[PDB]
């Protein structure tokens, strides 16, 4: 199981997917996390391979704590689009500027 193990964190595929309609939720409900909009849309450019749609979206994904909201995620952040789906786990540190790219 967990195929994202990121900052040697066997993340669950299938728990990402909970934490992913958790920024999504957000995004669909027009309300916010914090007080800057965290759930926002990912353009891409680095060179990903993803084959979801083209309105990404980026959203702090945990396995321990909760739903962002108090703290400080950044690093891990799976990316989606509008249905839950995936784009796929990108990291927000592992490149220069925490730029996102899959965990690898």
């Amino acid at each position: 199981a967990c195929d994202y193990t990121c900052g040697s964190n066997c993340y669950s595929s299938s728990d990402v997917s909970t934490a992913q309609a958790a920024g999504y939720q957000l995004h669909e409900d027009g309300e916010t996390v914090g007080s800057n909009s965290y759930p926002h849309k990912y353009n891409n450019y680095e060179g990903f391979d993803f084959s979801v749609s083209s309105p990404y979206y980026e959203w702090p994904i945990l396995s321990s704590g909760d739903v962002y909201s108090g703290g400080s995620p950044g690093a891990d952040r799976v990316v989606f689009n509008e249905n839950n789906q995936l784009a796929g786990v990108i990291t927000h540190t592992g490149a220069s500027g925490n730029n996102f790219v899959e965990c690898t």
